[PDB]
DNA sequence: AAAAAAAAAA
DNA sequence: TTTTTTTTTTTTTTT
């Protein structure tokens, strides 16, 4: 009998998989007897457990046949042109509600039963991201309705601020979020042309640490990230379209995504701050550090740095007529969570923790 | 039973789909009954639920072949086939004629009950625009007849003025008006080609916000823009064929499209002076920022740089008789909708609201 | 039933198609039925019209075929083959001959009874552009005797003159009436290799626009134009044969095309301008301007930028045995036709309205 | 009968062989029969004698076989892609103890009976080794500990010191240890990408002799490596996934792992110092010097670059509870094979007599 | 029946076609019946006419072919297979003598009795030749020796004189009977490099017009040639191989062909001039530049510049003897053809037409 | 070399 | 017609 073809792509649509060896690995790994697998009884990656045993009998024929790589880019292509499908057609606060549903499903995970994750520590991370912004669920709401407006000037935010002042934590968040990618732009112009169509498809771009010129009296080396940004402006506008481009492949004409742009305090042309709606001056506080060396599972977790942090921010903060009728159901489920797991008096003492420099759990 | 490469070219021609990735993603909704199917009940993309029904019986034989991207390839093919055919065979006119009548379609569903678009919030655009040049009616008109008049040398329009001026804004709403691809020239000259590329077989081209030399009091940035302009100089020229590539194909030869360059108040050389018939100078206006501040529907749903914007600017400012004989009974049934929907008094009203810098609709 | 790749080669062969998507998108219109054929009915176009009714059922079985853009690969290699072989074995003034013999069936189908033009506007080109120039109907012969003769180191001709000159005008004229290709040699030196690849098998070759070095006190911008054609100084001398890189191919070699350089006032370097035969300096006269600002058909129509215009000049100034002997039968037919559409003194009124910079026609 | 392309795959696996000609050489190894074969009776190399009686049926059909390498590009395909799956699925202690695994395995056969070297000669170098840097067996266990909880920006060590000071000694032998590659970031800014690229799914990597601006005055030659480190800020953060490039592969996100710089007492700027958390000031011991001029086999071995001799070290120092409990057993049995070999009074003896720069095996 | 592929490839082998177009150009013109085609019967490129007949058949069933490209590569990579083999392992003197029969050969197409060429005017190129210097004869014949024995130290020739004394001109007619390249090693010393790659796997190199630095007392441009080629030293001896670059590829090690350097009178160096065998002092005479002007034929088609030249003034002066057993048969022949046509009192005649400015050739 | 685009075998 | 094998370019290098 054949290997089906349609399984390997509809296991590639499931996992959604974008990298043609991956897909190859994981379908591989289901030839060896569903009866007995040591990772399908340790509950070890979801990709694998929930799949095994419907694969099983096509990955035993997928790993006789000879032109394994053949079927497996189909299937990449599949999932690749669903996304194309899915950037045209859908609306933007779709592909956003689609997001968190995705980011709803791995919190599913994350504080069940099989999960390793302590909603206690999570929300620690909330009130540490609270006091980072002056009314941060505001600031991260008014971002994610900029993102979804996509308005034709009025799209990108500036993060503006010292070292250690918080501007790649919160921009890495908000990446998660809503998803995207990171481009460095400090690279020189020709090689700047394949670091852009990273952007192909995506929903955001965060330009991470940028550097302008300027900044020896600050002993703030110089770069020609700022010099680039602005050669982009056109990108940055999105009024028409630009025309993307990664290796052996035609270029893409789209509108350039929404973004963050990160940088130190180097002056910024009047051309390119004509680009961005708001910014943002991120300012260092001594009790953020003090609270962070106390509460280092914040960082050995990552969990300041994660969407999942945000949208518990959202979830406790903003009120539930803000999301979408979609996921109206699935955040009332989580705000019922939250409240039978935090009082309000926990959520404070974590604040007043935070304000202390203490740590945030004591 | 056996996949039919026809069926796909037809959805492919009917759609008009560039693009292999969009083309395999879109065949592949239909492999899934049209008897249930959301999308077709929903009614949310003409592109899929006037085709589902046609193209269930081959989308699931295609979703079984092992050919896919070779099948979508073909069908692109014969899409691109046709814009060379067309390219070469068609008169200007008629390729300005067959835009708009594709734009009247997208009208008709678009204010039609089906559609989302209120036509009192668009005609307010045309309000808009036309306080930003004086004339602009004929400014558009003079400028399709400026590209349907292939005049070598006589061939592009220079915009210039300050930061948010109206210069992006006019040219995105003529290329949508007239089709064509924005092109960047600020990215360095070795790799220019292949964004050169783009132009093959479009209407018009816009070379969008290029930087200068020099100027760099006034903070205005220095880049390779304009003398990247003044090199390529042929290619503005059109009195001989250009060469242009795309990647794994052969070199195409072609008289380079007409367009627009957009600036920011740089200097410019006598020997691209030369090429430029018209110089259109955009000042800021107060009235305009306020105007937008307090309706902002126009900026969210994209209606001034839209070019169904302009065309119903043409059909509300200039007489029948200028539009091609083809398309006179489909634009004499849309006057009448104006006029229906709209006294001059209204229209009026909008325009004394622009001019005082109130909400247009108020 | 098979496709008949030979009745597409013939094809390909007797519409000398050498694009690959052309030929697809011709081809394809052969599949419907020739006896409603509304493209056949009007005879739009000679491509078209001639061919369908043989073709179509060949178009037919093709329109069904897997393999459509391998089938036009062969049929355009064909003819690019059939173009090789006569660049390597036709005498030089068997290839002009070719070239004016079908310039001279362009012009048989142009004033015919399914025509689109007016001998008297395509005259009164002649009579603006024999202005040009003192002795233009010999500085022609000449330009063309040098083509032919193709003597090394004495194969290139140099146009120098300010904006607005006619320099152009006159090259793209005689690129029309030798068929030979433009190349912006003006992009960076380890990149003309693909350009310098459109020269493979042309019998011009026209450098437009050479940027050379100082022109600040002209207020002209400088650029690699110069510097790259005296890196090229053994392309233009033509004693050795170069080797020239075009894609899906391997590299050819050949004496590089004699032609034409056209510069806008640059300094020339002593090691460059030693050899050009001949340098032509263009200037501007006033009541040229006058006569094409009143005579706006010449432009529109394209008229005296072409090779039909100067082919036209040359049936009116020379002597019938300057032409080739076997299109001498097709001369004499032009001969007699242009004298009975206009008498000397109508001719040289129109000369006068020219030099009175007056409208040329009355 | 036909190939196994089964058992190549196997072959690959076992060998964990990823370069496609080494594969097809092996595989052609086998094809001699074998009863007769020299290598196999010599057992010159383990990945030949431990296979060739299992592979000799399929290698003599191999090697008559028409696809060999695509039979091998395969198996190559199914090695990268069991990669990639385990780089994204595995915690890193996990690929820190697979990595422990694989360098137990031949430390089996280093110090077995088919053994070429003598644990004498490798405990030396852990005495040598441990003088180097003060509480040096914390140093490394604190070294693993960061480079396997991988906290951003907090995640880089910084080797300084002069010249001849013993950097990328201990560098060499942590980057063996752990796995990883070293970047030379002092190359031209254009070149920097392709060096990048070398740290797609490595574990760690090390920056060697990163040359600074700085310090001319002190006899260091300037170069670009700290300008260049400073455009990297994001991927020494590992915050956000940077987009590496191979040579013509496409652009590959990940975090970028962590890492030591290793440079020379250059002037850091406070942006690159804030991404360091320690700083191991190296200096130069008079002791080691006159110690390895007098224990030459530590050079000539190799011993004290090898992270074989680190392992060494943490095998004796180290509890036996620090370790992963999946490579205890192994652990233990070492550390009862050392302690079996060397009395405590011999390793004294060697630390004593590399402090007084004597032999070390004296 | 089915195409022969090895009918093919003969017919390339006899053609030597490196070009695939040229060779599907070709051999689809021996598709047309024997009996009646034209170009056979003009008898007018051997190429052809030599061929048609026996291929005939062949080309009848290549026509029907859709591999038409597939066996063409196939045929043009024997024929670069064949140049390859000969490159790596003919002697010195069947190159020079492979050469020879090449332009023999071509001048029996140019001399025949279906020719082309006016073998007086040829002569006369001998006549202006052998004028250019005392003994030219053994001039030539003792530099082709030279080349041929590629003796180390004795290998390259030092053409010295004034401008305008005919330096380039023989140095170009060598180049053309060797087939040799020319180089400008003028450049400063960074370019040098990619200037040096254009020497490789050819026979003889030139060195044209190297500036010295010391001569600009006098009117000589002072220039970096002569002191980069003294630091060229192991290419000019040829002792020992170097390695040679193109541009994008990897380098090659070879000896360096020899050649001739060609000077204007500048200063020269003692460590230099060892390394030339021998120096050629070329003057300016007054009566071969009066006999130019008044026989300017020579220039016009390149007689006096061609390699056939000087292989006619070895045929007329050089005894049959000194060329190679292998083409003293065709040389045999070639001499009866020019005593035939030539008497000694002719020919004397010719020479003291030149001596005494006479252009005439009688 | 690695991939995209393209052609041959049974 | 189903399935496997082939050619060529881009990219990279270069400036
Ligand atoms: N506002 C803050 N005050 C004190 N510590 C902070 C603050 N924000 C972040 N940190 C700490 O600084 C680390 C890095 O924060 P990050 O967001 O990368 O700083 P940044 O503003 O991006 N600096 P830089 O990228 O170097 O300009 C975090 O892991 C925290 O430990
Ligand atoms: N004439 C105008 N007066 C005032 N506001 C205007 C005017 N035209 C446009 N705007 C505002 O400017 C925004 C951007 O206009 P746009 O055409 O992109 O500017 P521009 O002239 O191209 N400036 P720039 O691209 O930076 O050179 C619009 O979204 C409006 O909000
Ligand atoms: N001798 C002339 N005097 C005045 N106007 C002229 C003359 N020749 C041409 N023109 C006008 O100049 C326009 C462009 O001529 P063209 O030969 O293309 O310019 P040019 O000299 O090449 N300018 P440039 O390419 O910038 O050097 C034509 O379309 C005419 O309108
Ligand atoms: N701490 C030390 N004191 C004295 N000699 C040492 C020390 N460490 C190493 N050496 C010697 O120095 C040699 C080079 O050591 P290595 O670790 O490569 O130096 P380094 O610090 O990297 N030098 P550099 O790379 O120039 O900064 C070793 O082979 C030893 O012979
Ligand atoms: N003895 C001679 N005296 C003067 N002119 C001569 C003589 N012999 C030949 N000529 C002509 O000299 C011209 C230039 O010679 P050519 O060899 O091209 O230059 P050259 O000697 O190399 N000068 P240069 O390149 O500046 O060193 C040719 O056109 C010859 O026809
Ligand atoms: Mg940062
Ligand atoms: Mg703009
Ligand atoms: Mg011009
Ligand atoms: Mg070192």
């Amino acid at each position: 009998k054949q290997v089906s073809w349609k399984l390997v792509t509809e296991y590639a649509m499931e996992t959604k998989c974008d990298d043609v060896l991956l897909l190859l690995g994981m379908y591989l790994e289901f030839q060896y007897s569903f009866e007995m697998c040591l990772k399908c009884i340790k509950k070890e990656q979801p990709s694998h457990y929930k799949y095994h045993e419907k694969h099983y009998a096509n990955a035993a024929i997928f790993a006789d046949s000879k032109n394994q790589k053949t079927i497996c880019q189909q299937a990449v292509d599949t999932v690749l042109a669903k996304k194309r499908v899915d950037s045209l057609q859908l609306t933007r606060e779709q592909m956003l509600t689609n997001r968190f549903n995705d980011l709803l499903d791995r919190m599913d995970i994350m504080f069940g039963s099989t999960g390793s994750a302590d909603i206690e520590e999570w929300m620690a991370g909330v009130a540490w991201l609270h006091c980072l912004l002056p009314k941060m669920d505001s600031v991260v709401y008014d971002f994610l309705k900029c993102m979804v407006y996509n308005i034709p000037k009025k799209r990108y935010w500036l993060f503006k601020g010292p070292i250690d002042s918080g501007k790649t934590t919160l921009a890495a968040a908000l990446l998660e979020l809503c998803g995207g990618k990171a481009l460095n732009v400090n690279l020189p112009l020709d090689r700047l042309n394949f670091e852009l169509g990273v952007a192909i498809d995506q929903f955001l771009v965060v330009f991470e640490d940028v550097k302008g010129t300027g900044g020896e009296s600050r002993d703030l080396p110089s770069g020609q990230g700022i010099n680039n940004l602005d050669n982009l402006r056109d990108y940055l506008d999105g009024s028409v379209k630009v025309n993307l481009e990664k290796k052996h492949l035609n270029k893409r004409t789209q509108i350039f995504p929404p973004g963050i742009v990160t940088m130190n305090e180097y002056s910024v042309p009047k051309t390119l701050q004509a680009r961005f709606v708001k910014q943002i001056d991120f300012r260092p506080k001594d009790y953020l550090k003090h609270c962070l060396e106390r509460s280092e599972f914040l960082l050995e977790k990552r969990i300041i740095q994660s969407g999942i942090a945000l949208l518990l921010m959202l979830i406790w903060y903003r009120p539930v007529a803000e999301f979408a009728q979609s996921i109206q159901s699935r955040i009332v489920e989580w705000k019922e969570r939250l409240d039978k797991e935090f009082s309000l008096s926990v959520y404070q003492k974590m604040k007043f923790n935070v304000a202390m420099g203490i740590g945030v759990l004591d």
